C-alpha cells in the first residue's frame, strides 16, 4: 500500500492525504507560493522543481474547471495591469527629468526608461497553440513559459524559469511525457512523481521535491517529505523550507514546558537521527494543547538527499477539533513508514 514522491516510494500505515494547492487560490496559482491542507495547515514551499528550463510545478485539489479559465486569466490580467504600472512608471521618469533639466544622473534615468519602454511589449501575454488537449500555454510573443493542464478535476500549474529560443518544442515534449496518477498508484518506470502526477523520463535528470503528508485520523501532525537527486543545483538543505519558528517556537515559559525531544529512526537501512523540539502541560496549569516538531535526513551526496520534517498545529487552527496527540502516539507510524522509503 504505496505511494511515491520524487524518485523513491514508501508503504503506508494507513490513510493519507496529500497537500494540494488551494481550491480557493487556484485562480491566482500564477502566485506560486505552495500546496496546504488547509489555509493555515501548511508547509512553507510544498511544490517541485525539475531540471528542465528551470520548473517549478504545482498541483491543485478537485476544482471547477472554471478555476482553469481563471488561473490563465489571472496571467494575462496581471501582465497588462504590469504595463500599465510601466507605462506610468515610465512617465513618473519623464517628470523627474525635466525637474532636473531646470538645474549625466538624467542619463542613468533614460535607460531605465528605455530599458522598461523595450519590456512593454514583452510583458503582453499571448495564447500559443501547441496542439496540447485541455491546456492554456501563455507567455510572450515569441516564447511561451507557463502551462496549465485541466486533467481529472485538476489543475496542473507548470512554469519554466529559463526558458528557450525553442520553447515551444521542449514544452510539448515535456508534457507528452506528463501523465495523471491517482493515489497508491506506483508507476513501474523510471521518472518522478509528485502529489496526483507523473513525469516519465531517463532517470537522469535532477529534481527537488517537497510534500506534506498526513494521518487522515490524526490532522494535527504532518510529514512534509523532502527530496532531491544527488548535489542538486537548488542546494537543497535537509531543512530547506523550514525557518526559525519550527526550531524555537513561542510559548509561554510558565504553563508550558519546552523538553528537547530525541530519537531515531530509519529511512532505507541507513539510520538517521531524529532530533527537534517538544511541548506539554504543566501538571497545574490546566492546558492540553501540545506541539512538537522533528527532523531526519539521510543525503545527499551519492544519492538522492531524503528528509523529514514533522510539525504540529494547534486544536481550533482551521477544522481541527482535537489537540495535538503527543509524540509517542505519531511517532511508530511514522517509524514504519520511514524504514520502507526506497528509490524505484
Amino acid at each position: 500500500y504505496q505511494e511515491c514522491l520524487g524518485r523513491m516510494t514508501f508503504e503506508i500505515p494507513e490513510e493519507m492525504e496529500w497537500a494540494t494547492y488551494d481550491a480557493s487560490r487556484v485562480w491566482q496559482i500564477s502566485k506560486g507560493g505552495g500546496h496546504n491542507f488547509t489555509a493555515e495547515v501548511t508547509a512553507v514551499g510544498d511544490n517541485g522543481s525539475y531540471d528542465y528550463d528551470s520548473m517549478i510545478f504545482y498541483v491543485s485539489e478537485k476544482v471547477d474547471k472554471n478555476e482553469f479559465h481563471n488561473a490563465s486569466n489571472y496571467i494575462k490580467g496581471t501582465a497588462e495591469i504590469y504595463q500599465d504600472h510601466l507605462r506610468e512608471n515610465i512617465k513618473l521618469d519623464k517628470k523627474a527629468i525635466s525637474t532636473l533639466q531646470k538645474n549625466k544622473s538624467i542619463e542613468r534615468i533614460k535607460k531605465g526608461i528605455a530599458e522598461m519602454e523595450a519590456k512593454i511589449p514583452l510583458a503582453k501575454i499571448y495564447e500559443h497553440d501547441l496542439g496540447i488537449p485541455d491546456s492554456h500555454i501563455l507567455g510572450s510573443k515569441n516564447i511561451p513559459f507557463h502551462v496549465l493542464l485541466w486533467r481529472n478535476q485538476r489543475v496542473y500549474y507548470f512554469t519554466f524559469s529559463k526558458p528557450t529560443e525553442n520553447s515551444a518544442q521542449r514544452i510539448k515534449d515535456l508534457i507528452a511525457r506528463f501523465r495523471t496518477r491517482e493515489l497508491y498508484e506506483v508507476p513501474n518506470e523510471p521518472g518522478i512523481c509528485f502529489p496526483y502526477g507523473f513525469i516519465a523520463d531517463d532517470g537522469k535528470t535532477a529534481y527537488e521535491l517537497k510534500n506534506s503528508l498526513r494521518f487522515t485520523r490524526t490532522p494535527n501532525v504532518i510529514f512534509s517529505l523532502l527530496t532531491a537527486s544527488a548535489n542538486d543545483p537548488w542546494q537543497t538543505r535537509p531543512t530547506s523550507g523550514l525557518y526559525d519558528s519550527d526550531f524555537r517556537p513561542g510559548y509561554d515559559r510558565q504553563k508550558w514546558k519546552k523538553s528537547a525531544l530525541l530519537d531515531s529512526l530509519h529511512i532505507g537501512k541507513r539510520l538517521a537521527a531524529f532530533e527537534g523540539w517538544r511541548l506539554d502541560p504543566r501538571p497545574d496549569s490546566g492546558e492540553r494543547e501540545r506541539a512538537w516538531f522533528g527532523l531526519a535526513h539521510t543525503g545527499g551526496t551519492l544519492d538522492p538527499l531524503v528528509a523529514i520534517q514533522v510539525q504540529t498545529f494547534q486544536k481550533g487552527t482551521d477544522d481541527l477539533t482535537d489537540y495535538t496527540p503527543p509524540p509517542e502516539e505519531v511517532l511508530p507510524r511514522l517509524k514504519a513508514l520511514s524504514q520502507s522509503i526506497e528509490q524505484r
